[PDB]
């Protein structure tokens, strides 16, 4: 739709999906600000964003969502420069890859910090500036592992869950400050990551469409495909804008089929 | 989106959510069609369509969904006017008040083809259609009883969890065969058994908008109104159109945070 | 536990998980009665059990549960003989091989009559029953179908939902009659229909513990092996007793870890 | 059942649930192994229950979960004293009262690293032990907010809900390990903290027994009071011991009815 008039947030939104993500919110026309732990992708962000909306209203900036004190900064910053947020989205981050046996204490304390404090910070931040906007709301990204654990990702899967339970309760107590909050459960997504797994594969007479074609078929996808980034950021986009202003506390399956669950 | 090159068939079509569905297809500049039981209602909503949209590709027609036959006669008849379906919306219906101990055999059984076959028979029917199409999505329109049931709809609650389990099979069946399947969940939305029970209001002095929301805060709504005919249709729009192209076999929640379930 | 003060009733109970069932009651000392529609094994049932249980106050009679005067009848008869029942148990019955594509309205209107009044019936005529005794609980037998379906079983699965979410509403306006209502949700368990598979076996070498461990393999169960009707009897077993007094309007997984939903 | 080859270990195992827990499994004839963090309350537990068990194996220490090193030291006496763990119990804890507003980064990490680590280590520590005995099997006590958060309890609500995904991955990974793992969801039970509650009631005319009744009302229970500890203990018995050798990576629900969700 169209939000022209809309202040919109996505922090951690330098990787595949908060990138595509900027691009739509800008493609509708909303002042947009984000951050990023690494200077180097967000810079390489914001140039190839403003070569494609000359006339954004765009604001970068490194950040630790991690460190409350400078997620207090940004979100001030954000508003002194576009005015109070209507719109935050904190993406997904990456998923570890380890099962029970192989996940000690401390990457356990990591990974729960991370998928936990990623949100809660910036909520907490631009909470004051959402309740003053009209049409506003959050988006947690979220994948399927929240609800469909896989092997291979045990603290992640269970870090995911907690984040999917808090968007519910988060749902309920900021209703009553005309915010809603909702998130999206990703599949398996193209990235970086699957590209470097791709250019390591054994079969080399496969190109990038046939070998994740394969990999889909391996991991049971209905689609028989891997998404597309921008994929995840049409639900994003949905969810964000007044298009779901009947909608809070739900999540948006993105998986291509993945879930067995009915 | 542009759904110019797209045939969007909606059964039941005619009252509140259909309605506005078929509004939002047309403003996608798709070819649209249309059918329901009452012919008055479904003609008067074709003319203030024909009003709207002068150059609409539009076909109502009369047509009892539970009726094999007429619905096999209505998808053959918008195939030789419109073209193959490439978009099938199943219409919600009405819900039946009443509890366990009030509901016979025969009432059983009337919700459960009621609900079963409206889907069923346009599904069995369009799909030749849909199958040969790109981009072909079905949207089966349910209610949050399907998942979290209320006590003096008991039968109904039963019905839509079956249809709701439907959808994911039909969402993993048809992949292969390119097609989507989704739905969505209602929660209260504004429709003529609320207007009627509205007049019926004691307190005369509240209006419709004071009503409404007295009840929703009575039903403990989050949001605290009833829903908008629209909203429904524009999440039934996300789902129907590309936009949700890695999105199958699916629920989106559009209850205003009714839904206890993390 | 003691349930010597029990009267309990089974619906379908003449088979695997049904007379499993009904020899944990006996052994408990209730006092039981079963029934179903081929006389001839349920008499056979009957006889072994009155070898074992010489004392036992047991009732069996043959009914066509979907035949709603032969099951007042028997709820009569049960009523005459043992007392008013306090324990009431619906069996599962078999599930129906067929996809959407294969599924007639007939097959369709089948399969729902089938489960669902497979429990309407039998409750709806001992609830007056149930109603005036202490300890009083129902337990609705279902398969892992009514949360997450399987492609070859369409039509059951959802039928199978509806009557999950059945079991909610009735445990909600149940629980101010005194009267607990859940169910349990069997995976693949060693049965008749299974016991043709495996004659139907290439691999003669293959006894029926090898065989079915292959199957629960290829089913990828991760408990390895298929379930056995005793089993699924303990967990009726369970909620149908006090041990459960305050479990209602939920479901007990028996898959063997199928579920993938966390 | 009969456990009077079990050894069983329940960690946080002093409090009401927990305590419980142990009385039941001395009751079945098991050695029972147990910890607490207060040492006073552990050694008041101890005492009573040598008085109802004077025949019984058991073995209490002070322990906290929270402390790889210390929990490490308690498994190897565990085994050194009673021999192989078959059978591990984590209690849930008791929850913490905030909104997401009122809930401070300090109070976040010590309620996550509270509901995860109190499982991770008493499951990372017995494992070795549990692979080695027959009949294996974990129980994770969690709550009903795991799945239905409440307002007041945001931060606890998503810590159970990690837990209880937790919980699905441990039962898929440790299913070759030939150990069972499955979880409760308590609703409101009875313990010392209602008890006090009770004790600043305002309405000094209503009993324990009125009291907790009228609560009850007012949170929607549909069996119309609170739990029973033991009530819970029994269901976490059914899930330790064979009696549900084919359930795995699954929770029983002890709420009184208070899931919406079907
Ligand atoms: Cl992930
Ligand atoms: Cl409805
Ligand atoms: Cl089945
Ligand atoms: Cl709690
Ligand atoms: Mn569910
Ligand atoms: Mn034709
Ligand atoms: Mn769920
Ligand atoms: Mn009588």
């Amino acid at each position: 739709y169209d939000l022209s008039e809309a202040v919109a947030v996505v922090t951690g939104g330098s990787s595949g999906i908060g990138l595509a993500t900027v691009e739509l919110l800008l493609e509708a026309g909303a002042a947009v600000a984000f951050c990023a732990r690494d200077g180097e992708r967000l810079r390489a962000a914001e140039s190839a964003l403003r070569q494609r909306f000359p006339g954004a209203r765009l604001f970068a900036s490194v950040c630790d969502v991690l460190d409350a004190l400078q997620v207090r900064a940004f979100a001030e910053a954000c508003e002194r420069t576009l005015g109070c947020a209507s719109i935050l989205v904190n993406n997904a981050g990456q998923g570890r890859v380890s099962t029970f046996a192989e996940t000690t204490d401390e990457a356990w304390s990591e990974e729960l910090q991370l998928k936990f404090f990623s949100v809660i910070h910036p909520v907490r931040a631009f909470l004051p500036q959402l309740e003053s906007r009209a049409d506003a709301a959050i988006v947690c990204v979220n994948s399927l592992l929240a609800s469909q654990p896989e092997p291979h990702m045990v603290a992640t899967s269970a870090a995911r869950a907690g984040v999917k339970n808090l968007v519910r309760s988060m749902a309920f107590e900021f209703a009553p400050k005309g915010v809603r909050v909702n998130g999206i459960l990703i599949g398996l997504v193209e990235s970086g990551q699957w590209r470097r797994r791709f250019e390591a594969r054994e079969e080399r007479e496969l190109d990038w469409a046939q070998w994740t074609a394969q990999l889909a078929r391996n991991k049971q996808i209905p689609l028989g495909r891997l998404g597309k980034p921008i994929e995840a950021a049409r639900a994003i986009l949905f969810l964000a804008s007044p298009l779901s202003a009947y909608t809070t506390g739900s999540h948006i399956d993105v998986s291509g089929g993945l879930s067995r669950h009915a």
